[PDB]
């Protein structure tokens, strides 16, 4: 298939490599397998199925609501350019250090996550506006892609260094998520709207939180998995970090506007000691407009 | 220098090429010069002056703030790389395909102007929360630079259409920066503090761009500039859009700090009509806290 040289002969009892002067690129790092038929046929089943789903999530979310939209949207250009052209540069990028890194995914990264994370930032759907810890969520989740990308770029001690500085953005990330899912909690009203946001919580921190552990296992790591591995790998967590998440998210906002609706927007002040946090939770009937405090 | 094959013999009258099987990648097009000497030169004394810019900047700095910090520093990780490995991958990406593409630049962008997005949602510094508009910059800024990179990654119609995608999102971005900086010019008090938001405003549109400008020119477009060529008004467009944008909203904000010490903060209602706005004016005087509108 390849657009790089493919056809050489070795002269001189395997020291030296003659190619044909046709313009193209020669590398024999990038002639290595993708990995085995099984491992591309599961990868290509995964593939169909979050295209599929990704297209009625769309059509779902047809009948405000925009990340939902958007990175259901990106979802779907990444299936058609996959089928066309996954391993094409610049999907896969052949670059002369011999690494084959996939900017296919960590491209789809940098347009999805920090749309997740402007969701996550506003759950209920309610807010108009957006906090100062908003924006370190989305600095420092941008931050992680970059320096991660930059590691399954480099080699050696430069990857490790790169991968480690996506580790501390990455941290830095979790921590500041980990908060906002908390005041979530005690945000929205006593019912099935906390389990949801328990449920979403629980997706987000496994999903997202094997990000890191499948680069390591990777081609960008220790090798471990091959090329199709990896992609089987990243197409699960996809579903959940993207497809799944989004669903309760929608769910989410669905049960808080019916809520509204039928009991109005009524608020009492709960306090978090654990550093003291303010958070107006919405309640069903005025019996309730005070100042309550839940210890941690 | 290089980390890629520059050693080979033409065979069988330039029809075939002969390498060394050492385990290096190989191609001529990674070999095509970066450009003249004088280019280089110049390259290199703009550098200098930007890094020394940079630690001024930072050290002046060091005396909320946080974004004007944050963009200087990375501004001095570049340069420390620029100097010890400016052209070795993946600074710069040697790819299948042929091209070098300068990751070292894209990866900056992504560190950065989100960050100078971010202070522009906040010219004031007195917000303590962000509207929804700020999101779309952000997430519009972001697509702007992953297809700008990847249509620098590309070659031939898939390298137009990632280009042309870029632009859309482009545009986007410029009219959402051009009303923030309207609604700016009509919040912050009526002397000095309006001329510095009117050139931060020149400065931003002139050198924000020009980045599309240096993109058709440079090796990623037509090739009119050389890589030394495009490097030489890289850095001068990043001394306007960094450096020099970022003095002139740290003088704004301490302009601002000093008004409300002196006068506290009395606000005025004006309304844009042009679509219909509020904004809350500072003002100098209990005299005012009516409601104006003011027709474009
Ligand atoms: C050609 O190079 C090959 C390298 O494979 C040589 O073959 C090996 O020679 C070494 C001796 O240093 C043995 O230890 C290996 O068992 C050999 N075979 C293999 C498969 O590795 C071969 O000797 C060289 N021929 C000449 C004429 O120099
Ligand atoms: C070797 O290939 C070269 C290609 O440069 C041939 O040289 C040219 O031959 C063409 C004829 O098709 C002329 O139009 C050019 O003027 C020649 N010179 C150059 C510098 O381009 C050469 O004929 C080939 N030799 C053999 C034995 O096939
Ligand atoms: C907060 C999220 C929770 C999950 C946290 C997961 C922890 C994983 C840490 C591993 C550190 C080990 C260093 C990893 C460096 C990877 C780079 C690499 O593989 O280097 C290649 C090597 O140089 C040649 O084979
Ligand atoms: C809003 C900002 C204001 C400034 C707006 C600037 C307008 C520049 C537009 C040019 C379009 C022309 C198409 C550009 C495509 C570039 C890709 C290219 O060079 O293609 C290589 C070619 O295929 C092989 O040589
Ligand atoms: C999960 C993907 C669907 C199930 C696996 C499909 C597949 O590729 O099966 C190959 C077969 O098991 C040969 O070993
Ligand atoms: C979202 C990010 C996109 C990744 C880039 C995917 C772009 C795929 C380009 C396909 C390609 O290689 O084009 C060659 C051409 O079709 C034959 O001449
Ligand atoms: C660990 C690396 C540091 C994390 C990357 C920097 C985070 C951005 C930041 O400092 O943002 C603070 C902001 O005030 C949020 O409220
Ligand atoms: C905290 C204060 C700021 C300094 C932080 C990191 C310095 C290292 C930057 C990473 C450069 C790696 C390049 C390389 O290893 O070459
Ligand atoms: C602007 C950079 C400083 C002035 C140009 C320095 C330089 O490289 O000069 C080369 C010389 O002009 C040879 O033609
Ligand atoms: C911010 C983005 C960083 C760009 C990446 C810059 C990383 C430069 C790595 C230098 C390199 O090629 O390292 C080889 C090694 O030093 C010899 O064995
Ligand atoms: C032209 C491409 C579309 C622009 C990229 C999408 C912008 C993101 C968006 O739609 O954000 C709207 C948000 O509600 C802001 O207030
Ligand atoms: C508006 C509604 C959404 C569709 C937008 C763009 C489709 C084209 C996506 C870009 C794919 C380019 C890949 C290629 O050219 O191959
Ligand atoms: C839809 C795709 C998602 C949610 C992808 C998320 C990606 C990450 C959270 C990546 C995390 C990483 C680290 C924490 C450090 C090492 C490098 C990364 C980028 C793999
Ligand atoms: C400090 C560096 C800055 C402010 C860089 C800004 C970069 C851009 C605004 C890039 C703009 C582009 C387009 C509008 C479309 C074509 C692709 C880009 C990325 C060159």
């Amino acid at each position: 298939r390849m657009l790089f040289q493919t056809s050489y002969t070795l002269e001189n009892n395997g020291s030296v490599i003659c190619i044909p002067n046709n313009g193209q690129c020669f590398c024999l790092a990038w002639l290595k397998s993708n990995g085995t038929n099984a491992e591309k046929l599961a990868a290509n089943i995964l593939q169909w199925i979050t295209f599929a789903l990704s297209a009625l999530c769309l059509m779902f979310y047809g009948y405000c609501g925009w990340e939902e939209i958007y990175v259901a949207t990106i979802e779907m250009i990444k299936f058609i350019i996959e089928y066309f052209h996954e391993f094409d540069e610049p999907a896969v990028i052949y670059s002369s250090n011999g690494n084959k890194t996939v900017w296919l995914r960590y491209a789809e990264w940098l347009l999805t996550c920090p749309v997740i994370l402007i969701h996550l930032s506003n759950l209920t759907g309610l807010a108009n506006d957006y906090n100062k810890r908003t924006m370190g969520l989305l600095v420092s989740d941008i931050g992680t892609i970059v320096w991660g990308t930059t590691a399954a770029l480099s080699k050696g001690y430069v990857r490790v260094i790169f991968f480690l500085m996506g580790l501390c953005y990455g941290i830095y990330t979790f921590f500041n998520a980990a908060k906002v899912y908390i005041e979530a909690y005690h945000t929205v009203p006593k019912g099935r709207c906390r389990q949801v946001v328990t449920g979403m919580a629980w997706l987000f921190f496994v999903s997202w939180g094997m990000f890191p552990i499948l680069f390591i296992l990777g081609p960008e790591g220790f090798g471990v998995l091959s090329v199709y591995g990896s992609t089987v790998g990243h197409t699960i967590i996809d579903l959940m970090s993207k497809n799944c998440w989004g669903l309760l998210g929608h769910y989410l906002r669905v049960l808080i506007h019916e809520h509204i609706l039928i009991h109005g927007d009524i608020r009492k002040t709960t306090k978090l000691n654990i550093t003291e946090i303010e958070v107006e939770t919405l309640v069903e009937d005025e019996a309730e407009a005070g100042a309550v405090s839940s210890e941690d």
